[PDB]
């Protein structure tokens, strides 16, 4: 790790990507550390072997390399060179030479000849680069310079380099190396990293396509990748064979002195089986084992063999256990039959063709390809019982295990499930069925801390290296560590997992809560003072729109294509005409609910507040600009945790992702919400806390303010109110905690808002990230480029192909529409609930229980978000309760017994005295007449006082 | 109806289903009721008659 | 079918048995349901084109397969099989459209 490798570079047949994380196969194989050490021209051939004189620091396997690479570390200045590829067949060598002239010095004229035996080549560089800092080469003979590859050899017995280079530090190195899966983290098209792909959490985190995957649940295969015992089943039919063999005899006069693929002596390849009529020759008994039979006696380097054709099956293969309704095998032609070809090959140098092998086929269960060329009456059913194989039961294939069963089931021979495949078969001798389980199931693994920990799985066995495999109801789980049950890190509904991997059962929510105070006459108890808090939440509130051209999109300019289109005009209209006028509708509606108060706007400066220091919520004045507002502390905060196209014409820098998609024909509006009327907004709305109705437009102290809307739930009846100093130290200090969190249920509160932030985000993102890429991919035409496809064809057969590709494109499009539909019907009900509530809680208190916190509520603050507001509830909590004896009521000594007007209140003995409460607060009040009322019934049940004593009580006389 | 029809069997060519509601063509017709009372080995020759 | 033997069937031919059978289950709970009746018996036949004076071309042939029997030795040996011929062939032998 921490190889800079600055020249080393990336190997692509195609385009090469830019900034990118991608995984795939490299030759990166360490093999000999240099093995070129001090490099001169006498560098010798190295052929794919160990034989590199250098230091391979014995991490080298030295069996075999599949490329060589040469790094390049001189200055940039031109060296004599020449490179040399030995072959079997020949030798090719690449020379360059400085001056004008062709023989040059051993304008810049470079000359690769290739010699083959004793006949000598001149071949044509073309091209010549400029500066070449990497070299690359294969066994196979792909040829790469700085990634790219110009041209392939045809083999590479062994290489010799010709480089000589004056300058004792010479260059850095030329080794060997083989073949790997890798990931790898591009930069402006150059690596930076890569991740070996060998550990299982390494195989989990490039499967990831990104690095450190966050602690959760992912699922994995591991999977067997060897041979495995092959087990057959057929219906018990006594053999009856038939062989079709062919005689290929080639045997030319070798080949190599004038030509191979003019088919010398290449005449008569038959099979005995051709009639003097010569009607197709089709088999009849069932059983037949196809072969290719002997081949001609066969000199250095060149052969000849059979290729795949256009029919469906490959010969060869045909023995494989396969069906025909009728072989009718034929020399010569078959009408309306497909056809193969049989070729030779000089030292893979020359390719030419035999017509050969005409065959027509009907489907049919008769006849079947048998492998195994014995066929007689002789018993066979060879059957691994309990490991992996594959399988051919009655011309089903697969693989898995079989395991033996205690079913009846006389009815039929085979059981399949609803997918198609089988589950189970029945032996014919006996009766015994077995089934069939897949190898490999799916296991369920647990990752934290960039980890692996902990593991659901299926079978009562210790997979991986962990120590316990603790049986659980539905499931077995392996884990690593003991049982202590601290805490949890991770949960799901069920349970959750300690720190170490131990497996915890949850406890719910331990809370309390409230309810009606019947009144009984006895001892209660009502809440004391209180202790400030603050819950968070987040409404969506807005989509952002997207509108799309047709035109554009499908036809990509082609004019011919736009005219093809022009008749469909009838369909693609409604695309286009829905998106816009669902976009304007929206627009219109969040247009339609911002309002705005320049009054009370500028009460939102911090000195109009006190203690309570809401510094992050105000807005920030402009800098220095002609700005109505600027966005607050937590905005920008969000925000960083989270173009034009004037650019887009012009301009000399290569184009950015968004800038292509315009280019394509997709177009991203810009938002409804901007920052501005936002802003504005959002500070009208804190501004309308303290701000109370008053003949003269000046502010009051905020503190009266909160000791009026706690009058709301009862009159508050203190006259040195220690409330409102004691709630701010609390209060100011609730938020600081609050804001460290951003930069306790409060805390899990603000990790869901932000999870959900993050979870619309994506959302919005491969929506389209899912669209523009469906038209790389072609349905059924020959090429996407429409450009092209008129190229390859005249009038008549192109726009017939062509119009295939339009009629899938707009099925997609139709998709993309009708989902977005459904997106914004949805989203309208969250702005119904978003509108709802904030005039709600932002302005007036709720008396309603549950909607604006989890207890009394007194106000609430409100902030912009992506697409999205966030609320600041402020509540209050009983810290301590009061115990208290009551009455249930009064009665006179007269019969009338007295009651109080309305339910809130209550009455108990305090001391001596009697005093009122109410029942929400430890407010007393002063008992008086006024607040009683009459009923003549008398139970006994009450306070029993007489009128004497009432005196005592109220001053009635 | 109330038929038992322990031996009676499907007739498929494909895999069988197994415990399912299935709406297919089967050879059903009662035709001769029983035909083959008392069946011994010269059982003759009938032919779709 | 319960462990793929048979325990009882219904017969498709009353309509409301028809329409039992359609819904792949017994005892439909009441309800509203759709229903085509259909005839399934040759029915006349009408044509009609524009009316242009008829001039006939007749492509026929000839295939005299006449084997000596075929049950002896071979009957797909092609014996006799030859000529099959329809007359419009041309010397020069142009496809004839
Ligand atoms: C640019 O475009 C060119 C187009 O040609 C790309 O070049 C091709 O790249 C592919 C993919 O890398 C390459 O296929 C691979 O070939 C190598 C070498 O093949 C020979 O080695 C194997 C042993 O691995 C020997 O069995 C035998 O000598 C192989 O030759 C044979 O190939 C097939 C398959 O083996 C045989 O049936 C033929 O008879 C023929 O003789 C292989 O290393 C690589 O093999 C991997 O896949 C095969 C098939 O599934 C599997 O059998 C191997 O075991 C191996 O799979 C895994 O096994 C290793 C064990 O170490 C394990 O570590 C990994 O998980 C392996 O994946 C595969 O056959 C192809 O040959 C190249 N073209 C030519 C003509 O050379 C070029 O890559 C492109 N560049 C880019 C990316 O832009
Ligand atoms: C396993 O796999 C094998 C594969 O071979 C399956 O066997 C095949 O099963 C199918 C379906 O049952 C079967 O097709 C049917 O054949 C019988 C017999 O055909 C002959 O009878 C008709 C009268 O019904 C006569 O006209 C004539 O003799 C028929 O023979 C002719 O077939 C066609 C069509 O008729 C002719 O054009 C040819 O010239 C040839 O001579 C038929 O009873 C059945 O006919 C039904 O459908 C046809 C076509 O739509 C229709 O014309 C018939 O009127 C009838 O349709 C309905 O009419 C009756 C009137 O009583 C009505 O009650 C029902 O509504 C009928 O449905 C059809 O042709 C095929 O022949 C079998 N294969 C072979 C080669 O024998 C086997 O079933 C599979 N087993 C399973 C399920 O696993
Ligand atoms: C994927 O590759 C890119 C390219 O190297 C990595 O980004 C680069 O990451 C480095 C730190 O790893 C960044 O450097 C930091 O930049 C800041 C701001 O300039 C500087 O103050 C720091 O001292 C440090 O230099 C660098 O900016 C960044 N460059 C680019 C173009 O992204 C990225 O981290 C790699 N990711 C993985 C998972 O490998
Ligand atoms: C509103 O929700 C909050 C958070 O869920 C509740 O806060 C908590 O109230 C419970 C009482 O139900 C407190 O429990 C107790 O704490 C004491 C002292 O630690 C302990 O001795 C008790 O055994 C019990 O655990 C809890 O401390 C308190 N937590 C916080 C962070 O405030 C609140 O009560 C809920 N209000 C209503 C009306 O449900
Ligand atoms: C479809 O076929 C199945 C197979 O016969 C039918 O289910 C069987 O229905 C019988 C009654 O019709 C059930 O018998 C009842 O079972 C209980 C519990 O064992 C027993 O106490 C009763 O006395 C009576 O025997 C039987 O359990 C049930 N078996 C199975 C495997 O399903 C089903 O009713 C048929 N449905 C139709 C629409 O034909
Ligand atoms: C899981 O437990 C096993 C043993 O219970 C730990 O294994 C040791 O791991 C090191 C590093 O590979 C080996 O050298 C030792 O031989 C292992 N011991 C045994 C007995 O196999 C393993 O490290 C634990 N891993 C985690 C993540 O807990
Ligand atoms: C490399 O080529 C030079 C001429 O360019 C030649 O003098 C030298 O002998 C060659 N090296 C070998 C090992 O043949
Ligand atoms: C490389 O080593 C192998 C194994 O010894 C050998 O067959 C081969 O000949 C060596 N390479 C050359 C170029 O001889
Ligand atoms: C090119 O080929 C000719 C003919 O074989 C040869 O004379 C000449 O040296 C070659 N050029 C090189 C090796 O640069
Ligand atoms: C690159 O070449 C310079 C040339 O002097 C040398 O000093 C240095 O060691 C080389 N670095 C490598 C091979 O990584
Ligand atoms: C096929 O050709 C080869 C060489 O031309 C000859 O030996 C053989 O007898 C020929 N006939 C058969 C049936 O192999
Ligand atoms: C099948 O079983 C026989 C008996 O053990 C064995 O000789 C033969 O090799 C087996 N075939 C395969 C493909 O394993
Ligand atoms: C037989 O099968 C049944 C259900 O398939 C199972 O409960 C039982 O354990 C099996 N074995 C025996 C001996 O009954
Ligand atoms: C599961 O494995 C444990 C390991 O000792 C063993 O004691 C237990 O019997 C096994 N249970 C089953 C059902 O295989
Ligand atoms: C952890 O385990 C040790 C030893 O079993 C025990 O003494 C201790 O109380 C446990 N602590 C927790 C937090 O589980
Ligand atoms: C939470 O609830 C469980 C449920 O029994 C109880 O045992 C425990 O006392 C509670 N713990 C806390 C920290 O509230
Ligand atoms: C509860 O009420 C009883 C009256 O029966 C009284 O004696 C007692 O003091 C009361 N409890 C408290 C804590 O005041
Ligand atoms: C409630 O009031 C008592 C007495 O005034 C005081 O001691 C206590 O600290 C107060 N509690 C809170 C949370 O303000
Ligand atoms: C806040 O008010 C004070 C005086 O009331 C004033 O000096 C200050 O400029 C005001 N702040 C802003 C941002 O206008
Ligand atoms: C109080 O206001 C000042 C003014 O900028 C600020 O720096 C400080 O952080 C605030 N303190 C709290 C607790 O909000
Ligand atoms: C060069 O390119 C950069 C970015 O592509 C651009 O900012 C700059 O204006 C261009 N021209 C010069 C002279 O740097
Ligand atoms: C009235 O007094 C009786 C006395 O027995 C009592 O049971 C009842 O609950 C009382 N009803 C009230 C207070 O409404
Ligand atoms: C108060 O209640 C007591 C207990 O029943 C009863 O004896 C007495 O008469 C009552 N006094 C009144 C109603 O003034
Ligand atoms: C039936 O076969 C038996 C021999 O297996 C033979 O004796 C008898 O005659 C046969 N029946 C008829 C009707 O030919
Ligand atoms: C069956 O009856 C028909 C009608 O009479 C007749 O053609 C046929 O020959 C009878 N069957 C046999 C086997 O004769
Ligand atoms: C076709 O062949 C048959 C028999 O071979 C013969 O009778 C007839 O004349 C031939 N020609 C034509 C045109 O039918």
């Amino acid at each position: 790790s921490d190889f800079a490798f600055n020249n080393w570079f990336l190997l692509t047949n195609t385009s090469s990507v830019v900034d990118g994380v991608v995984r795939s196969f490299q030759p990166l194989l360490l093999n000999c550390l240099w093995s070129v050490s001090g490099l001169r021209f006498t560098t010798g051939f190295v052929y794919f072997n160990g034989t590199g004189r250098g230091d391979c620091k014995g991490f080298s396997s030295d069996v075999l390399s599949d490329v060589i690479r040469y790094n390049l570390n001189f200055e940039e200045n031109l060296r004599r060179g020449t490179i040399l590829f030995k072959t079997s067949y020949g030798v090719v060598v690449f020379y360059c030479t400085n001056n004008t002239l062709v023989s040059g010095d051993a304008n810049f004229y470079c000359f690769v000849n290739t010699t083959i035996g004793n006949e000598t080549t001149s071949a044509f560089v073309g091209a010549l680069p400029k500066t070449v800092r990497e070299f690359v080469i294969s066994r196979t003979g792909h040829f790469y310079i700085n990634g790219y590859r110009y041209f392939t050899l045809g083999n590479v017995e062994a290489v010799n380099f010709n480089v000589t280079t004056a300058e004792t530090t010479d260059f850095c190195t030329v080794a060997l190396a083989s073949y790997a899966d890798v990931l790898v983290n591009v930069s402006q098209t150059s690596i930076a990293n890569i991740i070996y792909c060998n550990s299982v959490i390494n195989r989990l985190r490039c499967d990831q396509l990104s690095f450190d995957v966050p602690d959760g649940f992912y699922s994995t295969s591991p999977i067997q990748s060897v041979e495995l015992p092959v087990s057959i089943v057929s219906l018990p039919v006594y053999h009856k064979h038939t062989f079709i063999v062919l005689y290929v005899d080639f045997k030319p006069q070798s080949g190599g002195g004038k030509c191979f693929n003019c088919y010398p002596a290449g005449v008569n390849i038959t099979l005995a089986n051709f009639n003097e009529t010569k009607g197709p020759l089709c088999v009849d008994t069932s059983h037949f084992t196809t072969k290719y039979v002997a081949v001609y006696a066969n000199v250095g380097r060149w052969s000849a063999s059979i290729n795949t054709g256009n029919c469906p099956f490959s010969f060869g293969k045909v023995n494989n256990f396969v069906k025909f309704g009728s072989v009718c095998f034929s020399l010569k032609d078959i009408p309306g039959g497909c056809a193969m070809p049989i070729v030779a090959n000089w030292a893979y140098s020359k390719y030419y063709t035999i017509g050969s092998l005409y065959v027509s086929w009907s489907d049919g269960d008769g006849i079947t390809g048998v492998p195994q060329p014995v066929e007689g009456v002789s018993s066979f059913m060879n059957v691994t019982l309990d490991k992996c194989t594959k399988y051919n039961i009655y011309d089903v294939s697969g693989v898995g295990v079989i395991r033996v069963s205690n079913d009846t089931f006389l009815n039929g021979i085979t059981y399949t499930s609803t997918s198609g495949n089988l589950l189970g078969f029945k032996d014919v001798t006996k009766g015994t069925i077995y089934s069939i389980t897949p190898c490999n199931p799916p296991d369920q693994l647990v990752v934290y801390q960039q980890a692996v920990v902990g593991a659901m799985l299926s079978e009562n066995f210790t997979s991986y290296g962990f120590s316990n495999v603790v049986e659980l109801p539905k499931f077995f789980y392996a884990s690593n560590g003991t049982y202590n049950c601290t805490d949890a890190v991770l949960t799901y509904s069920s349970f959750g997992v300690c720190a170490d991997g131990s497996i915890i059962a949850v406890q719910p929510r331990n809370v309390s809560y409230d309810s009606v105070s019947a009144i009984v006459t006895a001892n209660l108890s009502i809440p004391s003072n209180w202790t400030t808090s603050v819950q968070v939440e987040y409404l969506q509130i807005t989509s952002t729109p997207i509108v799309v051209d047709c035109s554009t999109y499908v036809c990509n300019g082609n004019v011919r294509c736009v005219e093809l289109l022009k008749q469909y005009t009838s369909a693609c209209k409604t695309i286009e005409d829905a998106l816009r006028n669902s976009a304007m509708l929206e627009s219109a509606d969040v247009s339609e609910m911002l309002t705005f108060d320049k009054k009370a706007f500028t009460l939102a400066n911090v000195s109009s507040f006190g203690d309570y220091n809401l510094s992050s919520v105000i807005p920030s004045l402009p800098r220095s600009g002609s700005r109505v507002a600027g966005r607050s502390a937590i905005e920008d905060i969000l925000f960083s945790k989270l173009a034009d196209y004037k650019k887009c014409t012009k301009g000399l820098s290569i184009a950015d992702l968004a800038c292509a998609q315009y280019y394509n024909g997709i177009m991203v509006l810009p938002g409804v919400a901007d920052a501005e009327r936002m802003a504005m907004y959002t500070g009208s709305l804190i501004g309308g806390i303290a701000l109370g109705g008053l003949t003269s437009a000046a502010s009051i102290p905020f503190s009266l303010a909160i000791q009026s809307r706690l009058n709301y739930v009862a009159l508050q009846t203190d006259v040195l109110q220690e409330n409102q100093k004691i709630l701010a130290a609390s209060f100011n200090k609730a938020m600081t905690n609050i804001v460290d969190a951003f930069t306790s249920q409060a805390l899990q509160t603000v990790a869901t808002a932000l999870n959900k932030i993050q979870d619309v985000v994506n959302q919005q993102g491969n929506s389209l990230n899912h669209l523009t890429s469906q038209l790389r991919q072609n349905f059924q035409a020959i090429s996407s480029s429409i450009q092209a496809i008129y190229d390859r064809l005249d009038i008549i057969q192109a726009d017939q192909q062509v119009d295939r590709l339009i009629t899938g494109r707009l099925a997609a499009l139709n998709v993309f529409v009708s989902h977005t539909l459904t997106k914004y019907t949805e989203v309208r009900a969250s702005r119904q609930l978003a509108q709802q509530k904030v005039n709600e809680c932002v302005k007036s208190q709720s008396k309603r229980y549950g909607f604006c916190g989890n207890g009394t509520h007194i106000f609430s603050l409100v902030n912009a978000a992506p697409e999205g507001l966030v609320f600041l509830h402020t509540v209050l909590l009983p810290t301590q309760y009061k115990d208290v004896e009551a009455w249930s009521g009064l009665c006179v000594d007269g019969r009338n017994g007295y009651v109080l007007r309305q339910p809130n209140l209550a009455l108990y003995k305090e001391g001596n005295y009697y005093r009122i409460t109410s029942r929400i607060m430890f407010e007393p009040r002063i008992p008086t007449i006024a607040d009683f009322v009459q009923i003549e019934n008398c139970n006994v049940t009450f306070v029993n006082i007489s009128r004497s004593e009432l005196q005592t009580i109220v001053p009635e006389y």
